[PDB]
Parts: C-alpha cells; structure tokens; sequence
C-alpha cells in the first residue's frame, strides 16, 4: 500500500499568504501522483521570535494568523511548539521533535520552496551534517519557484545528489511569486492585499493593528 | 472633491479566480492613489453562453460562483443582466446599459487586464467606433500582466493615444498569472485549486459537479 | 530512422528578439528529445505589410533584421516569400507554399508560442478548416509562455484534441517574457534594448532610423 | 553638472549570461534618467575560486567568458583583480580596492539584483558595518527581480532605510529570469542555451569542455 506522509513547513509566515498555503496543496497532489505516498497531515511551524535580523510580528500573532488561515483546511494545522521554545532552533531539531511526536510510522518530510534548497549553499547557514540528516532521515518536498532550478541544485550538491530519491520536486504551471515582504509593505501603506492572503488573516491584522508603518 | 467611479469587469469568469478578484482591488487602490477618484462599486458581469468558440459552464453557474466568491467583498457584486440576454452583447452595449442604470453621475469604467488592451488590435474583433466610445465616454482601467506592455499599446493606437487620459494603468509588483484554463484542467484531473480560487467557488464546483472531464 | 522536420514560424518579427530566436532552439531540442525526429531547418517568415491594424516596420526591414539576427545560426533562415506577396495570406497558405517547395520528404510543422494556441479560440480569427489542416496535414510545435496553459487549450478544442499526435508541447523552463512592444517603446525613448535582441539588429535599427 | 559613476558588479558569473549583462544596461539608463548622474564605466568582477561551497568553473575561464561577452560593449569591462587574489574577499574590500584605483572623482556604486538585498538579511552573511559602508561610503544600484520587493527590503532594514539617497532601485519592466544554474544543467545535457548567453561564450564553453 501507500507510505503515509506528514509534511512539515518551517518558515516565518509573517504573515502566512495564499502562496504558502498553495505550497501544501501542490506538494500533496505531487506525492499522491507518484502513487507511493498518502499525505495524512500538514504542519505549519512558525519560526521563533529570536530568529534572524529581520523584525517579525510576534510569534503569538503569526501562530494565530496561521490557525485562522487554516480553519478551512481539513488536513493542515499550525503547531506552535517551535515558536514556544526559549530560542531559535535549527530546522533538523524541529523535524526530530515532530518525528518523536509521531512515534509502522509515517515518514515526516520537510516542505519548502525551491529557494530554500538554494540557501543550503550559503556559507555557514546549514551544517552539512544537518543537510544530510534532513534529506536522508526525513525527506524534502520542494515546490518550484521562478528563477530557481532545483534539478541543478541537486546535481551540484554531492549530499543532495546522493540522496536525491528522498527529494521530491513538485511544481504547477502557475506563476505565483507574491512575496510576504510586499504584503507587509502594502499593508503598511493602507493598500489592499485581499485575494493574496486569506480573508481571515486580513481580519486579524486589522483587528490587532499589525504591520503598521 | 473626488469623482465617484463604478468599475465594470466583463469576462467569462469560468470560473472566477483569485486573480480576477485581485484585479478589482489593485484597480481601486490605483484610482484612489491618483487623488481624484472614489470607487464606490465594482460589478462582475459574466458573458452570455452564446459567446465564443470555447465551451463555458452555464452562465447560471458562473453567476452563482461569482456571487459566492463575492460574499466577503463589501463593494463588488455580480450582475447577471448581460448573461440573461437572449444573446452575446458587444461590451460597449453592456457599458451603456449599466450607465443607464446609474442614471452628478458617477463615471462608469471598464476594468480589464492588459491582455484585453492587446485584443483591441485583433482584426474584426472590436469595432473602432466601439473602442472609441469605450475609452472616451466611459474609461478603461487596465491591470498589468506579464508579457504585456500597455504603455506601448496605447502609444501605437491612434484612438487610445488620443484618449489616454481616460485610460488608467494599474499594476502591483506581484506575479500572479494563474489561468482559468489551468484551473479547469486541474479540476478535471482531480487536483486541488485551493488558494488559487475562493473556497466558496470550489465548494459550488464540487457540489454541482462542474468542470469534469 | 528519424523523421526530417522543418520548422516554420510565422509572425510580425517587429523586430525579431532573443525570445523569438530562443523559441526555435527549445522546439528543436524538444523534438530531438522525443527520439522520433531530426530537425533539419528553421524558417522565419515575416508577415506582409497589409496585415492587421498596426504600423509595422516595412517588411524589407523586418526581413533584413531577421537575416542579421540569424547570421550566427547554422540551421535557421528567413524566407521573405510571404512578406513579398501582394497581400496578407492566411497561415495555412504559407505552410502549403513552403510544403510545395520542399517537394520541389521532410515534415513541415508550424512553430509558435502558446499564446497562438489561445488565438485559435478567437471568434472569426482562424477558420476551423484551417486549424484542422494545420494539425492534421502539417503539425504544430508550441513553446510555453507564462500565463498560458497549452494542455488545456488542446483538451478544450474539439479540433486540437483529435490530433495530439501532431502537436508537440515544448516547455520553456526559463522565464523569457520580453515583449516586442516594449522593445519598440524603449527604442523610441532612447533606452537600451541590448542583450534583449541581437547586437546586429540594434545596429540596423539605429542605421535606418526605425522605431523613432 | 552630472556626477560621474562607475558600476561594479561582483558575482560568480558562472557563466556570465544575457541577464547579468542586461542588468548593467537597465541600471545605466535608470541612473541617467534621474538626470543627476553620468555612468562612465561598468565593471564585472568575478569571484575568487575559494569562495563558497560550489564547484565553480576556474576563475580564469569565468574572466575569459566575461571578456568575450563584453567585446561588443563600449563601456563595460571585466576586472580580474578580485579573482586573482589568493583568497576570497568580502565585497566591501573589492569596492575599496576599485575606489583607490579610481583615485590612482567618480562615485563608485555596487550593482546587483534585488535578490542580493535580501541576502543582507541572512544571519552572519554580511557584517552590519559592511552593509553600512556599502550604502554610506559608496552606493547601491539594485535591479528588480521577480519575487523580490526591494522597497520593502530597504524599509525593513534599519541600516538601508537611513541611506536611501544612495540606493537606486531600477525596475526591470521585462521578465528575464534565466538561471545560470539552469544554463549549466542544460549545457551538461547537451541542450542549447543559444540566445540566453552570448554566442562567443557558448563557443568558449564548448572549446574548453566547461560544464560537462
Ligand atoms: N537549520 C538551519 O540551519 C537553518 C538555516 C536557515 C534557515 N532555517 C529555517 O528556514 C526557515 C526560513 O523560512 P523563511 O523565512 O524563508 O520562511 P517564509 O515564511 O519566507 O516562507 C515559508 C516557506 O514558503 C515558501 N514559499 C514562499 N513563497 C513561496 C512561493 N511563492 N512559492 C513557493 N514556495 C514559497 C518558502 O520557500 C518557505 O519554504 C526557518 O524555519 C528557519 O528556521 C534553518
Ligand atoms: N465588444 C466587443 O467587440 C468584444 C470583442 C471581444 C471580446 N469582448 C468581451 O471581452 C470579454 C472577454 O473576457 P475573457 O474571456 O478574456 O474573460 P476572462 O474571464 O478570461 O478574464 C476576465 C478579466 O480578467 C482579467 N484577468 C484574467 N487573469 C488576469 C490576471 N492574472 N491578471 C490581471 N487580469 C487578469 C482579464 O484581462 C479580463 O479583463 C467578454 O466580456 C467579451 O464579451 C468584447
Ligand atoms: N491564417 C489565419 O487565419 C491567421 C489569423 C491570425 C493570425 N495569423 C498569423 O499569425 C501571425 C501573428 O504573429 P504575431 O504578430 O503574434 O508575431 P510575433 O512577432 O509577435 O511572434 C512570432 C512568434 O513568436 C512567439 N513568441 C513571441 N514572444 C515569445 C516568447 N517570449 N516566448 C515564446 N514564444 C514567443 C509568438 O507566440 C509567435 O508564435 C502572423 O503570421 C499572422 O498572419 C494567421
Ligand atoms: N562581503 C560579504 O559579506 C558577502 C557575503 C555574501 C556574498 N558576497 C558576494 O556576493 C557575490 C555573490 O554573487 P552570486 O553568486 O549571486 O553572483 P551571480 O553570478 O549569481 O550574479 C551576479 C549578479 O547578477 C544579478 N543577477 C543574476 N541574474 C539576474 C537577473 N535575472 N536579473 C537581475 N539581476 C540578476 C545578481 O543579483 C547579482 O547581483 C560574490 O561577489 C560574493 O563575494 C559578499
């Protein structure tokens, strides 16, 4: 029969957008189309507030916006564990945690856009051993993005190439490069972002006065 | 003070998508940003069933899907008058009708994507006199689309150039080229189109068995 | 053995751009990849000056620019026959013309971007009999373009879906949406279009005062 | 009178492509449009071979390809200084080097795509003092790219927003997203990349067996 799969998306979700959500749907249809997997759940894990140089809305709000965005989803939920930790946590550790949570066990795979695959090449960003454990022990489902060539990223990285069977490249013939950075700027200018991010998220942002100049 | 404006979008809406909806929002913010207009309403007018060579879902359903898509909009409504006529009607006639309906009168403008502006150049598609009345007596608000250069379309058409003050070019720094043709194909294959078109529209399509192979 | 193929691209080429050229390369690689064909020649056929409601550069200029653009190509050539006819000609007639020449046998296929497939749906634009002859007698090689879904255009066309064996969809893994309308506007504003169209074409345009 | 400007693009150029070249043309036109500057020179500075976790073609090859790509440019040149250093150098040091040479005065500005602005946010990638020196001592000219919002990157950076007078956002009205990674993969598969990168660069690549 089919191997059960849980998809984990780690990211900022500042705020969660229709594209972040579309990523799950495209990935699920892709895995199902292979004939060997059955996606039983998706998890949105917002990053901790201590992360990066960029100023993010409080994780309390990013978790809230995801929960509200996911109310019309019957298979994707937000998990705040990662954001509730005292500090930022390398992605491989978040995978380990959720794998333990599942502990005939479904395979847990990291879901991301092709741009993340490119960041694996950034000096000192990801430890080689972590890249290895991510693709070998968990798996990667990557959704295409304009200007990125995942196939080449895989061919040019010895670690990815060696475990390419555990990397699933998905993509849809659509162009949807709405950036959350633009969303925040537009919101700051009083412009509409309706139909780019969920109606429920816009309501929360308005009610809590988020992303103001 | 500001000139009141009603935006009319004529099209197939087979089915209405998040991009069709985004078009209204981008256009409204653009007109408001000029400082001289106040958009008070938007109208989605699905095309008649006798139109074109392409097979469209019944207008009864396209009107229903738009109504449901617009339930969370406080300023855009669907108007079935055009689709209820015995036969297809040139766009200038639909504008005339809605102008009469409004009859200190707000300006009624045709809302469309830049690709429509390009179709004005198609032999025998639009009567020169209609193109003229559309831009001169009503107005055009055009939203940018990848691969189209509205500014050049305007410069190269003597009629548009002469009335360019009545043509408003809007666009947002986003890439969103999701085609309804892809939506229908995906739906026909059992794939998800969630987050590309409204949740309410997907529910109607599923409940009424639309767009099946 | 592989089937010999000649690719014919009909269009304005006002002016020819790197995108138009790229279309040939992608189509050829796709056809060779199928293992069933051997593309032996490419033909750029600029449209006549009476065509449409547009002020196009004179046909002899568009032919000359295409020729310059193709100097570094060892398999694509421009053919002025079509532009040199007294009047505009439906595309199927251009295919028939070039088919006859080939006979004086390779298969002749129309080469176009996905957007062209969408124009097949435009009321009164293409005669149904002509769409049928194109995909039934000849063939169609389509290069993808952003915002277009060729697979859906084919499936929804009662004529195209019955001839898929003669339709070849070559996907463009790169994003190359450079509009010739934009090229003309930029040129008219005195802005650079270098690296968007061939250097020799830019020079010709300058020398002859085109698009000013 | 207009302020003399020299544009410096640091990058892999593995290999140089039509997009990299287009970036210079768009930036120059944008700067001239402001009416305040006169771009007098463009400089392509390929990165050293010790840089990053990537198997890059040898620096002398990337320099040679850039030189060939630029033969038809009357204002852009490749400078191998950087690639010829014993080790990789932070970009601000390359700017200082080229600034000194200019002195042996024109303003030297870093030229990059919008994506570079986003990398400024990457933990430990760029020293804050360096980002400050780049936009405060020199200048930054950014060319738009699909999926990136430079205006937001600037507004959200406590360093960039304080130096907007020295940041110039040049918008790319065309869609030109051709990945050098894709170019390399296509080449390795024996597929054409003609019209995506200069002909002379393709020839050099073939002659020297690069990307096989
Ligand atoms: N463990 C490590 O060493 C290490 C190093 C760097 C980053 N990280 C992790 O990586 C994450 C960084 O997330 P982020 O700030 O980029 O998240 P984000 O909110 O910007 O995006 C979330 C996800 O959406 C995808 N996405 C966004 N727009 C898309 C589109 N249009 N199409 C397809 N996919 C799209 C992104 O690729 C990403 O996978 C964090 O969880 C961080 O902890 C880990
Ligand atoms: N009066 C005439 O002579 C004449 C001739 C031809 C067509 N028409 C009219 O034109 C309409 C044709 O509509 P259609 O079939 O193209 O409608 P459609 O459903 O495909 O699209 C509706 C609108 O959405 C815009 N749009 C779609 N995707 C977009 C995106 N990603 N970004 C921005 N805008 C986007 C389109 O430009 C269009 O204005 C009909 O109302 C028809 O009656 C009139
Ligand atoms: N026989 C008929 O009934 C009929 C009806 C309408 C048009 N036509 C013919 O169709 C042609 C119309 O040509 P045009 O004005 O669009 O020519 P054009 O110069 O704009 O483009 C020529 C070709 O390039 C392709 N192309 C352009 N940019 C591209 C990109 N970025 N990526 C991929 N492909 C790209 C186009 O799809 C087209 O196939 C003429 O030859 C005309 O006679 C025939
Ligand atoms: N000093 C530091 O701390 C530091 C840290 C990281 C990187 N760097 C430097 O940054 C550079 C990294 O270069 P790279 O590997 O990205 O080079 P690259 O060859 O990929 O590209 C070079 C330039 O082209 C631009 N570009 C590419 N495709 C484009 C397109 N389609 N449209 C517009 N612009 C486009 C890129 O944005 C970039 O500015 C190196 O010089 C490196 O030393 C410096």
């Amino acid at each position: 029969s089919r191997i059960p799969v849980v998809l984990l998306a780690c990211g900022s979700f500042n705020p969660i957008t229709n594209m972040h959500l579309r990523m799950f749907e495209v990935a699920r249809d892709h895995l199902h189309q292979t004939g060997m997997y059955q996606v039983i759940q998706g998890i949105i894990s917002p990053v901790n507030d201590t992360y990066g140089k960029k100023d993010l809305a409080a994780s309390h709000h990013r978790v809230a916006m995801a929960r509200l965005a996911l109310q019309t989803s019957d298979w994707i939920r937000v998990d705040p564990w990662e954001s509730e930790q005292a500090q930022w946590m390398e992605t491989v550790k978040v995978l380990r945690h959720h794998h333990s949570k599942l502990l005939a066990v479904p395979e847990l795979k990291l879901l991301c856009g092709a741009d993340v695959l490119k960041t694996f090449q950034t000096p000192n960003l990801w430890k080689d051993a972590h890249i290895q454990e991510i693709v070998e022990k968990f798996g990667l489902v990557c959704v295409g993005r304009v200007s990125h060539d995942p196939k080449g990223y895989i061919a040019e990285s010895p670690i990815l190439r060696m475990h390419q069977h555990n990397i699933h490249l998905a993509k849809e013939p659509v162009q949807n490069e709405i950036s959350a950075t633009y969303i925040r700027r537009a919101l700051g200018q009083g412009q509409s972002v309706k139909y780019l991010i969920p109606d429920a998220v816009i309501t929360y942002i308005k009610d809590h006065g988020l992303y103001t100049k």
